[PDB]
């Protein structure tokens, strides 16, 4: 297709950093170049080509749903807003635009 794309390899390792950081939320920035996110911009959470597609961050309660909170992460910068939830199983994540608004990532 011709919507943003996300390498499976990304998604484990984002999964994995979620259950890793559990109960904190993880986040980091979602990179890569042409129309696939495959790599993470790495950010202090614990207390050529490439662009910024957006932020992803993970909730230890089983919502994938993002908070008014999260809306206003969303609209800051990035285009796309990966939301990944507890148990952090390989379908427990979702993504939205920077509106909020639920949108597909094709997986490759
Ligand atoms: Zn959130």
């Amino acid at each position: 297709g011709s919507s943003m794309k996300i390498s499976r390899g990304l998604l484990k390792t984002i999964l994995e950093a979620a259950k890793s950081a559990h109960p904190d939320e993880f986040i980091a920035l979602l990179s890569g170049s042409k129309d696939v996110m495959d790599e993470l911009i790495f950010l202090p959470f614990v207390s050529i080509g490439m662009k910024v597609f957006g932020t992803v961050h993970s909730h230890p309660s089983p919502s994938c749903r993002p908070s008014e909170e999260d809306l206003s992460l969303f609209t800051r910068f990035g285009k796309y807003h990966i939301i990944v939830c507890y148990p952090y199983d390989e379908n427990s994540w979702k993504c939205y635009n920077r509106k909020g608004e639920e949108v597909e990532l094709e997986v490759v």
